[PDB]
């Protein structure tokens, strides 16, 4: 039920904010996850056209007030805590990663959150069709990489789009690439080079994971190609989830 | 015609950078024309949010860099001369209107542009069902109406959602709305009243027109609504274009 999933959803999250720390990965089934990145308001305002002008790669599923947490997407629930793990990134490098951003979040009063995804997922109605998700099939994370593909600059904010990869049988990949996309559309079908991906095996984000010799590697854009802006433009202070652990929001 | 219609824009929109002032309406045809407004850097992170929350009123087409009078929707293009009539506004009150927006854009060096519109026109597939777009039958703007339809606030900036009104055969209306929804679905049909218009005879944008004895008010979200949190919200400073002095853009709608 629909009621259900919900409750699971507060649930999940709300462990979370008391610290636990375990991969969002079908922790709430049918329920939208969500990318995080919160900015000091003055870059926010370079991220967000950042998102207006590659919405593919950024798509917003909310922008909180400058006095955040709080979503629209989850009532009563605070985006310093109720994400399993953060990444706070100062001068364009990591410079760690925590379970709590409470204190993080406090170095400035006019942070802007940002929650990046999409409502609809293209791997349930694969899965559907009988395709299967490698990643699922394990208790993996989705590996992604840095590609060569340039976002659309905004202000101070430049860099390259983010893909994750999913293994589709060579007879599958035709109707995979148009069940999702029926914005979610694959972005590359192939060569792993053709994206600056010189070796699968290791990925900038995520586990990787093997793909049977008849399987061709399928490439779609996701929300941490926020991250990689982060780090190719010296942003001096943002704060993002950990790949994989993600905000687990209240909409189906 | 093959590059005709922007060969046509581009002309246009040359004579209004030479001081040339009319009515935006009708010429460079088949042109996905635009709504502007431009703000301080500071003033722009609220209107790009009240963008992103408020899609169908706000339709964005382009955004400049900050200090950039140019759009990738016009090559060559320069916002602060391209428009026939700007309107600058002060302390949201609006304090002149000026053929050259150049010495008004001087005011901030950190000005951005926000071009606001849709390429999708539903006036041709309107007028060829004969449905008959009253204001392009007579010589005028489409009257434009400030509603009780609150905007949801972004920042600094609130308030309402202006519609469009066109006026529509009873048992046409039906049609009118699915086509113009193949953003441009209607808002509102029926008592001007429940959407907190008083006197349509007197509407706040645009020229009023004549609603003939059998027609029902149709409304549309509409391209201005900006204007009105400008006035709602004392925004200190801004620009936009002027009534039916739009920016002609050499995207095809």
């Amino acid at each position: 039920a629909r009621q259900s999933a919900i409750a699971a959803a507060r649930e999940a999250r709300g462990t979370y904010r008391n610290g636990l720390v375990t991969p969002t990965a079908g922790v709430a089934p049918g329920m939208t996850q969500a990318n995080l990145i919160a900015l000091p308001r003055d870059w926010a305002y370079d991220f967000l056209l950042y998102a207006q002008r590659n919405p593919k790669a950024c798509p917003i599923l909310d922008v909180s007030d400058a006095g955040s947490p709080t979503t629209l997407l989850a009532e009563g629930s605070d985006l310093r805590t109720d994400i399993p793990m953060y990444r706070i990134w100062r001068d364009g490098k990591l410079a760690e990663e925590v379970s709590d951003a409470t204190q993080a979040w406090a170095e400035h009063d006019d942070m802007v959150a940002f929650l990046i995804g999409c409502s609809f997922t293209f791997e349930t109605p694969l899965q559907e069709a009988g395709i299967e998700v490698r990643h699922i099939t394990d208790g993996c994370n989705v590996p992604m990489y840095r590609t060569n593909r340039a976002c659309r600059p905004a202000g101070r904010l430049h860099g390259e789009m983010v893909v994750s990869m999913r293994p589709i049988p060579a007879d599958r990949v035709a109707e995979a690439s148009a069940i999702s996309g029926r914005h979610g559309a694959p972005v590359h079908i192939g060569e792993p080079g053709r994206l600056g991906i010189n070796d699968l095996s290791r990925p900038d984000f995520g586990d990787a994971v093997s793909i049977k010799p008849g399987e061709v590697p399928v490439f779609w854009a996701c929300g941490v190609t926020p991250q990689a802006a982060v780090m190719a433009s010296g942003v001096p202070f943002a704060i993002t989830h950990s790949p994989g652990y993600m905000f687990i929001t209240d909409v189906p």
